[PDB]
């Protein structure tokens, strides 16, 4: 493959020799090899080369050339079609995955927002949901699934996939990506408990998210939670709610996050 | 060392038969003798399985290792240690990584800052400095070095190494670990820009964060920014960026962030309502 020319670009950059990558264990003829697509060389004989030049496993890929994974590139393309809510764009990209069973079901319910005739049916978003509580670990693949196609998942059963996917998520302390993605799908589902009352829910989710960002900065998803766990507590007669809510309204206010001011201060004279 | 063992948990874990990976590239039997541990696989059908089963590598290896690479090894442990502010531990730790140039550099500045008799020589920070002049894409290792020995580097070789970071650092569309902390070290050295009142440096910076923060989320480096930008302005005689440094602390305070809210109140105390001569 390609790998070997990513590996001798980043070795190059550094102005480290293959000769100094080389040791007792693997050679400097191997390395060259794989460095001109002549050999291939072994998992753990590669991330040893990348630990040795200080480079991360995920540096590597996202350095080489367009490799993204299939279902990256999927959602880099269904992203830009519904920036430009292009649902021309969208049907043929739906048609060029209609033999991916998930991937065309999240392609479905992205696109059902912003034009009717599609919709993920009840056997589609099921087959889903029972994918979602068979995992061993969710990954970046089951939570943007889950984020993507919530809306089409009766609250139930989207309380017990949050509640799986809290339990058993894969996130690295070096890479926060999913664990901060958690969050904010575990806060989507908070408000949710609260607009219906189910305020057992509420609690549970209450004492996750913020064990979440217990060690983390994540101002935006404490933001929100101060919002959110603020409307929380007006709904159960205690007032100091209110101040909350406002309190998150000013921060939006202050950082110039207007969008963000406006979606949550109309939600805030409702309900009040 | 047996991957197989971990990518059979999670391939079963998804329901996916080995008939399903199986291709051109790589046989059921190839697959089954990997899974058992008693095989090794290369690097690029690795890859392919990964994306055939949509893991990507990095929560692949973050699941199956419970090491971590070298550099994050010791950042746990200096982070650990300097948390708990015990010098003794960080120098037993200098001393394990006193074979590694760099390495033993970082140690010696964040050591510094809580024991004042340890120091990172001229000699020790030139060399490490020379090293970031010299690579041609800054990764997390190249940044993090930067910012934890930023306080012994002088202003303009720090300035400079600030820009060659801030123009020639790794983008990733789906990790924005590195972007965040590139930003983090762009507001860094806008305060000190800020400071010694270097203008143009402080236009340039400005400019290069607020391209850096768009389209992100980064509320708590927005936070900071928003203070710092405050205090430049209210340095150029707008008076209004005292009500910026000021919304700034209600941020940190609204969201109960007490030591964050306590610095920076400190810091705006001395430049806002601090010695005035004449
Ligand atoms: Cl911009
Ligand atoms: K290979
Ligand atoms: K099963
Ligand atoms: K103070």
């Amino acid at each position: 493959k390609e790998l070997g020319k990513t590996l001798r670009r980043l070795r190059q950059g550094k102005q480290v020799s293959i000769s100094s990558l080389a040791d007792e264990h693997l050679s400097k003829s191997q390395i060259s090899r794989f460095e001109r697509g002549e050999s291939e060389i072994s998992s753990s004989r590669l991330l040893n080369l990348l630990d040795k030049l200080n480079i991360t496993i995920d540096e590597f890929v996202s350095t080489h050339s367009k490799t993204h994974t299939h279902f990256f590139t999927l959602l880099s393309r269904v992203r830009k079609y519904y920036a430009e809510k292009n649902v021309a764009k969208l049907l043929k990209l739906l048609e060029d995955y209609a033999h991916k069973d998930y991937e065309s079901t999240m392609i479905k319910a992205i696109l059902s927002s912003i034009e009717p005739t599609v919709e993920p049916s009840e056997e589609e978003v099921t087959r889903l949901t029972d994918y979602l509580f068979s995992v061993e670990q969710w990954g970046y693949y089951e939570i943007i699934l889950l984020g993507n196609c919530s809306r089409f998942i009766n609250y139930n059963t989207l309380f017990l996939l949050t509640k799986e996917m809290v339990t058993s998520f894969a996130y690295s302390e070096q890479n926060k990506t999913n664990k901060t993605l958690v969050t904010q799908l575990s806060i989507n589902c908070l408000i949710i408990s609260i607009d219906y009352s189910y305020f057992d829910h509420s609690h549970y989710l209450i004492e996750k998210i913020e064990f979440l960002l217990r060690d983390e900065l994540n101002f935006y998803e404490k933001t929100v939670f101060l919002y959110v766990h603020g409307y929380y507590k007006l709904k159960q007669g205690q007032v100091s709610g209110k101040d909350d809510m406002r309190q998150a309204l000013q921060i939006f206010k202050y950082l110039g996050e207007d969008a963000l001011y406006y979606s949550y201060k109309e939600h805030y004279r409702k309900e009040v």
